[PDB]
C-alpha cells in the first residue's frame, strides 16, 4: 500500500521499541533506512535481525547519542554518504520520568528539558539540509498524549513534551516553503521495557488489569507497531497534506473534544 | 491493513468529491463498498465508472437522504442484505455555507445544524448494530478545521462542525465497550464542486485552474501553498478507517495543509 | 463602578442568571432580565428591588426561542432603561442522555436551545451593544464544550458549538467595539442537589460536608461544588471594563475539571 | 478587590506587567513584596511606589530568579517582613526573537532555563508559605505564544507551552493543600521592545499612539490596539483573588482577540 523505495529514512532510536518498529515498517516499504542509538550490541543486533528479516535492505547502522550535536553532524554526513539525502526523519529517542512536582529537582527538571528538546533540535538542525533538498520531505517527532493531557506522576517530562509540541507547529510552519512536512504523534501507555520491568515487580492479564485502572477505552495497552503505523502514515506521501499536527495513538485517553 | 478484503465499509455522500475518493481507495484495498448521495444521476454515473475500474468489485449504491431518518433506515438494511454487515462508516459532509453572523437568518441557522449533525447521527444509529457485530469496527465522520478554528465567513458551519467534533469524542467514548472506534478528518481548503464553481464566477477571467488556485492558496496563506485534493483526505479517513490506526480512538487527523494555528 | 452600565440577563430569574442580576445591581448597574414563568421572574424582580432600594430594574417574561419575543424584550429595555452596554445570555438547562438514548426530537430540541438562546438575544441587542462605550457580551457555558462527559452526550455537543460561535461573534463585532467571552462551569450547586442532599443515605454530613464528598468522588480538585455566585463573579468580570483586551476567549470555573493543558 | 489580608509576591515586579501588578495589589491594600534583577531599577520603582501608597507595607530586593538560594533568602526576607506569602505572581522574564535556523544550543538552553526556572525557584520556595495560608493562589503570567506560536518567536513560543502544561500539573497537584493555580495569555503588549521598535520607524510622521493602532492593524488585533500593562495586571489581579475562587489549571486570554482557536 505505501511504497517508499524512493525514500531515504532516517530514525534515532531505532534499536528497540517504537524505533525498531518504524524502521521494521520503513524497510518493508522498501526505503533505504538508517538507525542510530547509543548501545552498539543492542543496535548491531537488531541490525543483524533487520538484514535477516530484509534480504535486500539498504540499511545503515550506527552508534550515536543525539545528546551530542558533534555525533549527530557526524551520523547525517555519515547517512548521507551511505545511502544519499534523506528525505525522512522520525525523532523517538527519549525515556520519560517518573515524578511529581515535589519530587523533581532542578537537575532533573535540566535532564528533562535537555533530553526532551534537543533529541528533536540536534537531529532536525542535522539534517535538514538533506531533507529540503528531497521530495517528500517528512519529520515525525514521536511524543506522548502528556503534551496536551499532563499526569501527577509525569509532572516534569509532560511539560518537557508541551514544548516539544509548540515545536513541531513552529518547524512545520518554517520549513513548508522548503518543502518539509511536520508532524508527531502523541502515544498513551505502549507496551515497553519499563512495563514489563514493573510487572516482574499471566501478562496479558495484570496488563489487562492496569488498562482498566488507567481507564483506557480500548482496554488495552498500545503496541509499538501501532505507534509505528501512524509514524509511517506521516512520514508517507499517504499525509502529503498534514503538517504542524499530530496523530493520537492513546487508545482513547484524550478527554479533549 | 490496507487489505481491506474481508470489510464492508459504507460511504455517505460517496458520489463525488472526497466521499467518491474514499470509495475508490476502499475498492482498490479490496472492501465491498456501498455508497449513496441524493443525485441518482450523479450516484449512477460513478456507480458505472466504479464498475469499469474496479472489475470483479462487490459495490452496492443507493439513493439515499441521510436527513431523512426512513431512508437511511432502509438503505442500511439493503447494505446488510447486499454486501453483509457493515465494519466500517464513513459520514462525508454535505457542504459549507458561507455567511457571517449578520447574515446568517434563523432559518439558515436551522438548516446548517440539522446538516451537520443529523448527516452523522442518522447513519450512526443505523448501521450501529452491524458495526457492533463485526471486528475491527471503525466510524469516520468528515469534518474541517473550521471545528476548532473558525472563519470570519463562515459563521454558522464552523459552529455546527464544532458540535460534530464534539460529537466524535463522544461516541468514541461510548462505542469503545463494543469495539467500535470512531475518529474525525479536519481539511482546510479542499478541491471541490463549491471551489470550482467559485472559479466559475471567478472575477480574475486571466487565470485558468491552476493559475487561480495557487493565487487562492497563497491568499489563504497556506502554509503547504496548494488547496487539498479529495484524493489526500480520503487517505487520512482510510488510514483511520482501517486496523492500521486500530489503537486510535476519539480523535482527528489534520488535512488542511498547516492552515491550524494551534500547537 | 458600572453605574454607567445597561446589562441585560437573559435567563436571569434562577441560579446563576440571578447571581448575575445580583452583582450586576450591586455593582450600581441598570439592570434587564427576562425568563418564562412570569411568576418566579416577578417574585425575583420584587426581592431585588427590596434588597437593592432605588435600584434601575426591568423585569419581563420572554421565551429567548421565540425570535419577535426577543425583539420586543429588546425595544422595551431601551425604553425604560436605556441603549444596552452589556448582554449575558444564561437561558438554558441541561440534558441528561447517552447517544443510544438521544432521539432526534431531543437532539433537534437540544440544538435548538442552545443556539438560538444566544444568537437570539444577540442579534435583537446587537445595534444597541454597537453604539455603546464598553460594550461586552458573556455567553454562559459549559467545561463539556470542550470536554464532553458520557451522560451528557447532546449538551455537550450543542455547547461546543456554543463555544466555538463566541470566537467568530469576537471577531465578528469587535470592529464595532463589542467583545465577547464565555465563561465554562464545572459542577455548580443547584436545587437539583439540594434535591439529593435532602435524601441521602443516610449520612450526617451537612450540606458542606456531603458537597465535599461528593465532589472528592467525582474529582473536582477544588473538593466541592461550583456556587452561582462564581460563574457570576467571572461573568461580571468579563462583562467589565476590567477585562477590556480580552475578547473571543473562555474563563475556566469548573473547580480544576479540566484535563487539558 | 479588598486584598488587605493577603500578602503577595510578584516576581518580576520592577516594570511592565510586574509593576502594574504591585501597584494593583497596593491599591488593593494588600502588603506586597517584589523582586528583580537590575538594582536601580527596583529601587527607582520601589521610591516611587511609596510616594503613591503612603503607608503601605512594601518589601523589594534583587533577585535572580536562577539562582535558589537567592530565592529562598528573598522568601525568608519576605516572610519576616510581611508575614507568611498567600499570593504567588510570577512574572515573564521576556522574550526572544528568532527563528529555528537562528536558534544556537545555547539560546536554546537560557531560554528553557530562563522561563521554566523563574516559575519552578519561587514556586518551590514560597509553598510552604502558600500552604499555610487561606485563599492562596500562584498566577503565572505567559504568551499566547504557548499555544499558537509565532515564527520569529521559536524557542520562547516552545518554552512558553512547557510552563503553561506545568500550571495545570502545579494546579492539580496543589490543590489539596488550597492554592490555585493559572496563569494569563498576553497578546502584544506596550513595553520596552515596542518603544524600541516605534523609535527605529520608516513613518516618523506617525506618533506613539498612531503608530501603535496601526502596527496593532498589522498584526490583526482585533481589538485594533496594543495592550497595557495594567489590562494583563487586572486578569492576574482577578485570578488572584477569592474573586476567581472556583478557578484552578487555567488560562485568561489577554491578546485582545489574537486566538484563532475555538
Ligand atoms: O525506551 P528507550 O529509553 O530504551 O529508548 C528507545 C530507543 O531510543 C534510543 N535512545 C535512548 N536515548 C538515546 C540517546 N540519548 N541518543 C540516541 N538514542 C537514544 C535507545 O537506544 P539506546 O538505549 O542504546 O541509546 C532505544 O533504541
Ligand atoms: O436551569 P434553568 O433553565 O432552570 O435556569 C436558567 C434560567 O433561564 C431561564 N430560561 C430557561 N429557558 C428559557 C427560555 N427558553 N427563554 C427565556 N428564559 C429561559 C429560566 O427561567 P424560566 O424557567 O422561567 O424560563 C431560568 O431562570
Ligand atoms: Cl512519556
Ligand atoms: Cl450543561
Ligand atoms: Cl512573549
Amino acid at each position: 500500500p505505501y511504497d517508499l523505495s524512493e525514500a531515504v529514512a532516517v530514525v534515532t532510536g531505532g534499536s528497540s521499541g517504537i524505533g525498531l518498529a518504524t524502521v521494521e515498517l520503513l524497510l518493508e516499504a522498501g526505503a533505504a533506512v538508517a538507525f542510530c542509538a547509543r548501545d552498539g550490541e543492542r543496535l548491531r543486533a537488531a541490525e543483524s535481525a533487520l538484514r535477516q528479516r530484509f534480504p535486500g535492505a539498504r540499511l545503515f547502522a550506527s552508534v550515536c547519542d543525539v545528546l551530542d550535536a558533534l555525533q549527530v553532524r557526524a551520523f547525517a554526513e555519515a547517512c548521507e554518504r551511505t545511502l544519499g539525502c534523506a528525505s525522512i526523519l522520525v525523532n523517538n529517542a527519549g525515556q520519560g520520568r517518573v515524578s511529581t512536582f515535589a519530587e523533581t529537582t532542578d537537575e532533573a527538571w535540566s535532564e528533562e528539558l535537555q533530553l526532551k528538546f534537543f533529541s528533536v533540535i540536534h537531529p532536525v538542525r542535522a539534517f535538514l539540509p538533506q531533507l529540503e533538498s528531497r521530495a517528500d520531505a517528512a519529520i515525525v517527532c514521536v511524543n506522548s498524549l502528556l503534551a496536551s493531557q499532563p499526569e501527577p506522576h509525569m509532572v516534569a517530562t509532560s511539560a518537557a513534551r508541551a514544548g516539544v509540541k509548540n515545536l513541531v507547529r513552529s518547524m512545520a510552519f518554517e520549513f513548508a516553503p522548503k518543502g518539509v512536512r511536520v508532524n508527531g504523534i502523541l502515544i498513551g501507555l505502549v507496551e515497553s521495557g519499563q512495563w514489563r520491568r514493573r510487572f516482574e515487580a499471566d501478562w496479558a492479564q495484570w496488563t489487562a488489569q492496569l488498562a482498566r485502572n488507567k481507564q483506557i477505552p480500548l482496554g488495552r495497552l498500545g503496541k509499538p507497531i501501532e505507534a509505528a503505523r501512524a509514524i509511517l502514515f506521516l512520514a508517507s506521501p499517504l499525509s502529503a497534506y498534514t503538517t504542524g499536527s499530530h496523530i493520537d495513538v492513546s487508545g482513547g485517553l484524550s478527554r479533549h473534544a
